[PDB]
DNA sequence: TGAGGTAGTAGGTTGTATAGT
RNA sequence: UACAACCUACUAACCUC
């Protein structure tokens, strides 16, 4: 291996192997009446379950047990959606399962993670919401305080032995009153809940009426409402407080600063604190777990526990270009493109002024002399006021080979900025916007702001420099929306990766892309290749942001068979990959983690040394390229994102392409795009 | 809208099996 | 439902370049 070995621990740790007992449940029968239905049966059976109390799980048709049948309730009723039926337990015996059978280990596992709360639940200064649990004072101020503690997991291991899940995790509390609040001087919180249940609202603004004058819509005072119900009692019903239903914030309510109570945000910690943040240092991280690790082995009975480890790789660095070897895509700026043509870019100004500012006029003259490249800048002299017959300026500007514009613009509301980006885009014009109290000192804003402006007029900024097994790189991800997703791809075409493309993407229902669209995008990107390389890929790495759900690849797969082309599939999950900690020294970004055959973490950014890192979590779901090649192959197209700039995003360029596509398309609609070169990365 | 990201609170989504015969 | 993978608002926050 041309790779340095590492090891290195996650934040699991290893525990006792299952005994006879554990491994031999009580099994029951579940007789309900009415009989279920299909979609409804799996979740009464666990309302059962629940209903039934102490450590029972779902197992099939019945239930899993690690409770003596004469502490269930045995006999019972419970309502689903608008039916109420009745259930009856039967002592099916007791069977033991086999840790090796998936989903007979699904079973111990659930029963292990059931035991695990129960033990929890039962522990006294401890607050425990669900398997999370906070334990120590970790930071306070007057009226509030914040908890430190740990979400857990207990599983099964296919040994046959506990494993445990530890992550350091925080809770904010306020216990306080909206008055008490305001009057140590602190500003309003945007958000804030009832003092006497859950019911959260947002804050508008503190009211000038008096509670006991203010006629509530059909009855009485909003002073003697509240009274009514009792609320005033051991309490002080402070001012007019005027808030609104978060799903409709424009109607405003009354109500009493007395009977509100803050949600805190870190800043309004910061106001008080200041010097108080929630992320850890990796090794404060790894300390405090092992701690709550050792804490939790100590009451639980179940041995001590034994960190797991594993093998690492430092991946190679991957050797970004521009016109010369770069170090970060901003450098790009001063040393020239990877490849650069000839552009034509336009300037709206929406503010009162006029011209390119000279700062940003020479920064681009600059990079395209290095880059050997002209460069023709022109300055759309219309504002979108001028309703449509601006549209017609905007026609000029299209006639002359812009290829993008840069609006510099005061802030805009969401509404406008749309409004906007939709306008110039029916013309096929992208745009990268860039916020107008500007100074030459605000360099990583301005610049980045310029590398965006770039991908956008259709300029590649850099590219890789090595020899992967794919020479097509293709990202897919699903959904910019609610109730329906769009789900749609982005591109690295060529070895080098040296060109990024997108694809439209095609409104559906869920999450599950269909196949044949897949196919579509798939084929629209296999064109691509084939139309500036003048041949077929002889391998794509292809690419899901999430899960794979079930064979929705298998039409594209099988179409890529047939043609002749080799391929793999990854799926790329953000969580899911827990931690990853050095056993000794540093840590860098780079960092590969097989774990089984088929899957494999990626730590693939460090770099804000406040916080930790989350390892990507890969599976291999189809192919046969070795799982050192396709991490380092990922880890390498992190580096080719040109709109970043100064930081790495974690995901690979197709996937945060792909990402930023589909919310941009959701955001915008799917319409005003016929005229957009897809070489032009409007979203970005 | 400069961009990347770790941390919170409060409120949402889809995806899987699940029978009958 | 849980489990799994996610989204939104707070967030143009906070930290970092
Ligand atoms: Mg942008």
């Amino acid at each position: 291996n041309h790779l340095g070995k590492t090891e290195v621990f996650l934040n699991r740790f290893a525990l006792r192997p299952l005994n006879p007992e554990e491994l031999r449940p009580w099994r029951l029968e579940v007789v309900l009446d009415p009989p279920p239905g299909r979609e409804e049966v799996y979740p009464l059976l666990a309302q059962v379950a629940r209903r039934a109390g102490g450590v029972t799980v779902r197992m099939g048709d019945g239930l899993a047990s690690w409770s003596p049948p004469e502490v269930l309730v045995l006999e019972g009723t419970l309502a689903r959606m608008g039916q109420t039926y009745a259930y009856r337990l039967y002592p099916k015996g007791r069977r033991p399962l086999d840790p090796k059978d998936p989903g007979e280990r699904s079973v111990l596992s659930a029963l292990a993670r059931r035991l695990l709360q129960e033990r929890l639940r039962r522990l006294e200064g401890v607050w425990v919401e669900g398997l999370a649990v906070y334990r120590r004072e970790h930071a306070r101020g007057p009226g509030w305080r914040v908890l430190g503690g740990a979400v857990l997991d207990l599983w099964v291991s296919d040994s046959g032995a506990f494993l445990l899940e530890v992550d350091p995790a925080y809770r904010i509390l306020c216990e306080m009153s909206l008055e008490a609040w305001l009057a140590q001087g602190h500003p309003l919180p945007k958000r804030v809940r009832n003092a006497y249940d859950r019911r959260t609202w947002e804050l508008l603004r503190l009211g000038e009426e008096d509670p006991k004058e203010l006629p509530l819509p059909g009855g009485l005072s909003l002073l003697d409402y509240h009274a009514s119900k009792g609320r005033l009692q051991g309490r002080e019903g402070g001012r007019v407080a005027w808030v609104a239903d978060p799903k409709d914030p424009r109607k405003p309510i009354p109500h009493l600063t007395g009977l509100l109570v803050p949600v805190l945000t870190l800043e309004d910690l910061h106001e008080e604190e200041g010097s108080l943040a929630l992320s850890l240092p990796w090794e404060e991280r790894r300390r405090r777990t092992r701690e709550i690790a050792s804490w939790i082995g100590r009451r639980l009975g179940l041995g001590t526990p034994e960190a797991v480890r594993a093998q690492a790789y430092r991946l190679s660095i991957p050797k970004l270009m521009g016109r010369r070897a770069v170090s970060k895509p901003a450098d790009a700026l001063r040393v020239g493109f990877y490849r650069a043509q000839e552009t034509a870019l336009a300037l709206l100004r929406l503010d009162g002024a006029q011209g390119w500012p000279e700062f940003l006029r020479r920064a681009l003259l600059r990079a395209f002399g290095a880059s050997g490249a002209s460069l023709r800048l022109h300055t759309l002299h219309a504002h979108p006021s001028q309703g449509l017959a601006f549209r017609e300026a905007l026609r000029k500007a299209k006639e002359e080979g812009v290829q993008a514009v840069l609006v510099l613009t005061p802030p805009m509301a969401w509404e406008d900025r749309n409004r906007l980006k939709a306008l110039l885009l029916r013309e096929g014009l992208p745009s990268q916007i860039l916020n107008v109290p500007l100074r030459e000192e605000e360099r990583h804003r301005w610049e980045n702001a310029l590398l965006g402006l770039l991908a956008k007029a259709g300029l590649q900024v850099v590219a890789l420099s090595g020899a992967y097994p794919a020479e097509l790189a293709v990202g897919f991800d699903a959904g910019g929306r609610e109730s329906f997703r769009f789900g749609g791809a982005a591109c690295a075409v060529g070895g080098d990766g040296g060109h990024l493309l997108w694809t439209l993407p095609e409104a559906q229902a869920g999450e599950r892309i269909p196949q044949e669209v897949v196919w579509d995008l798939l084929e629209e990107t296999l064109w691509a290749f084939r139309r500036k390389a003048g041949r077929l890929p002889s391998r794509v790495l292809l690419l899901r942001n999430g899960r794979v759900p079930q064979d929705e690849f298998a039409l594209a797969l099988e179409a890529l068979a047939r043609e002749g082309i080799a391929y793999d599939l990854v799926s790329v999950r953000k969580s899911g990959g827990g931690r990853v900690y050095p056993v000794q020294g540093r840590l860098a970004d780079g960092l590969y983690v097989p774990l089984e055959d088929k899957t494999f973490l990626l730590l693939t950014v460090h770099r804000d040394f406040r916080g930790t890192p989350r390892p990507l979590k890969l599976v291999h779901e189809a192919g046969d390229t070795p799982l050192e090649a396709l991490a380092h192959q990922i880890f390498h197209l992190t580096r080719l994102y040109p709109a970043s700039g100064f930081a790495f995003p974690r995901l690979p360029a197709p996937l945060h392409l792909a990402d930023r596509l589909v919310k941009e398309v959701g955001r915008l609609g799917i319409r005003h795009l016929k005229e957009v070169d897809r070489e032009k990365l409007f979203f970005v």
